[PDB]
Protein backbone atom coordinates (compact mmCIF):
# COMPACT_ATOMS: atom_id res chain seq x y z
CA UNK A 1 0.00 0.00 0.00
CA UNK A 2 0.71 3.48 -0.81
CA UNK A 3 0.44 6.87 1.52
CA UNK A 4 2.39 10.08 2.87
CA UNK A 5 5.00 10.22 5.12
CA UNK A 6 4.88 13.39 6.74
CA UNK A 7 1.53 14.63 6.12
CA UNK A 8 -0.59 15.12 3.00
CA UNK A 9 -2.66 18.13 3.12
CA UNK A 10 -4.11 20.36 0.78
CA UNK A 11 -6.96 22.70 2.25
CA UNK A 12 -9.05 23.45 -0.83
CA UNK A 13 -5.47 24.71 -1.86
CA UNK A 14 -5.94 25.01 -5.86
CA UNK A 15 -2.76 26.34 -7.72
CA UNK A 16 -4.39 29.52 -10.72
CA UNK A 17 -2.48 29.88 -14.02
CA UNK A 18 -0.64 32.83 -12.17
CA UNK A 19 1.33 30.56 -9.90
CA UNK A 20 2.39 28.07 -12.89
CA UNK A 21 3.12 30.94 -14.99
CA UNK A 22 6.13 32.07 -12.03
CA UNK A 23 6.64 28.10 -11.37
CA UNK A 24 7.65 27.67 -14.85
CA UNK A 25 10.06 30.86 -14.48
CA UNK A 26 11.60 30.39 -11.63
CA UNK A 27 12.89 26.92 -13.38
CA UNK A 28 14.93 29.32 -15.79
CA UNK A 29 16.06 31.89 -13.05
CA UNK A 30 17.83 29.35 -11.49
CA UNK A 31 21.58 29.02 -12.71
CA UNK A 32 21.83 25.53 -10.76
CA UNK A 33 21.80 22.01 -12.66
CA UNK A 34 19.51 19.78 -11.04
CA UNK A 35 19.97 17.19 -13.80
CA UNK A 36 17.70 16.32 -17.36
CA UNK A 37 15.98 14.02 -14.72
CA UNK A 38 13.59 17.27 -13.81
CA UNK A 39 14.06 19.13 -17.26
CA UNK A 40 11.92 16.60 -18.19
CA UNK A 41 9.27 16.44 -15.54
CA UNK A 42 8.44 20.25 -15.25
CA UNK A 43 8.03 19.64 -19.02
CA UNK A 44 5.62 16.62 -18.45
CA UNK A 45 3.40 18.86 -17.01
CA UNK A 46 3.09 21.87 -19.29
CA UNK A 47 2.20 19.94 -22.16
CA UNK A 48 -0.60 17.83 -19.76
CA UNK A 49 -2.04 21.25 -18.66
CA UNK A 50 -1.51 22.99 -21.87
CA UNK A 51 -2.47 19.90 -24.34
CA UNK A 52 -3.48 17.17 -21.75
CA UNK A 53 -2.81 13.02 -22.00
CA UNK A 54 0.09 12.33 -24.47
CA UNK A 55 -1.46 11.63 -27.40
CA UNK A 56 1.40 12.31 -29.80
CA UNK A 57 3.26 9.07 -31.53
CA UNK A 58 5.91 7.40 -30.03
CA UNK A 59 9.63 8.85 -30.78
CA UNK A 60 12.49 6.69 -32.71
CA UNK A 61 15.08 5.36 -30.62
CA UNK A 62 17.27 7.32 -32.70
CA UNK A 63 15.75 10.13 -31.58
CA UNK A 64 16.52 10.16 -27.57
CA UNK A 65 15.72 14.02 -27.60
CA UNK A 66 12.38 13.38 -28.03
CA UNK A 67 12.14 9.85 -26.67
CA UNK A 68 13.00 11.25 -23.50
CA UNK A 69 10.28 13.74 -23.00
CA UNK A 70 7.91 11.24 -24.73
CA UNK A 71 8.54 9.00 -21.51
CA UNK A 72 7.83 12.47 -19.37
CA UNK A 73 4.51 13.72 -20.61
CA UNK A 74 3.46 9.94 -21.38
CA UNK A 75 3.47 8.96 -17.40
CA UNK A 76 1.29 11.17 -16.86
CA UNK A 77 -1.17 9.21 -19.01
CA UNK A 78 -5.09 10.42 -18.47
CA UNK A 79 -4.00 13.35 -15.89
CA UNK A 80 -6.07 16.52 -16.23
CA UNK A 81 -5.06 20.00 -16.69
CA UNK A 82 -6.39 21.02 -13.83
CA UNK A 83 -3.91 18.23 -11.96
CA UNK A 84 -0.85 19.03 -14.63
CA UNK A 85 -0.52 22.90 -13.59
CA UNK A 86 -1.14 21.73 -9.70
CA UNK A 87 1.78 18.95 -10.40
CA UNK A 88 3.93 21.43 -12.29
CA UNK A 89 4.14 24.15 -9.40
CA UNK A 90 4.26 21.75 -6.98
CA UNK A 91 7.83 20.88 -8.22
CA UNK A 92 9.20 24.22 -8.68
CA UNK A 93 8.15 25.26 -5.07
CA UNK A 94 10.08 22.18 -3.64
CA UNK A 95 13.60 23.09 -5.63
CA UNK A 96 13.10 26.62 -3.74
CA UNK A 97 12.87 26.32 -0.22
CA UNK A 98 11.47 30.18 0.25
CA UNK A 99 8.50 31.20 -1.81
CA UNK A 100 5.57 33.81 -1.29
CA UNK A 101 2.44 32.33 -2.80
CA UNK A 102 0.20 34.94 -3.60
CA UNK A 103 -2.79 33.34 -4.49
CA UNK A 104 -5.45 36.44 -5.90
CA UNK A 105 -8.19 36.96 -8.18
CA UNK A 106 -10.49 39.29 -9.03
CA UNK A 107 -14.70 38.83 -9.30
CA UNK A 108 -14.97 40.59 -12.04
CA UNK A 109 -18.29 41.32 -14.08
CA UNK A 110 -20.39 38.90 -16.14
CA UNK A 111 -22.83 39.98 -19.23
CA UNK A 112 -26.10 38.97 -19.69
CA UNK A 113 -27.74 37.68 -22.14
CA UNK A 114 -29.31 40.61 -24.21
CA UNK A 115 -29.56 40.88 -27.57
CA UNK A 116 -30.26 44.47 -30.01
Amino acid sequence: GSSGSSGMNRTAMRASQKDFENSMNQVKLLKKDPGNEVKLKLYALYKQATEGPCNMPKPGVFDLINKAKWDAWNALGSLPKEAARQNYVDLVSSLSPSLESSSQVEPGTDSGPSSG
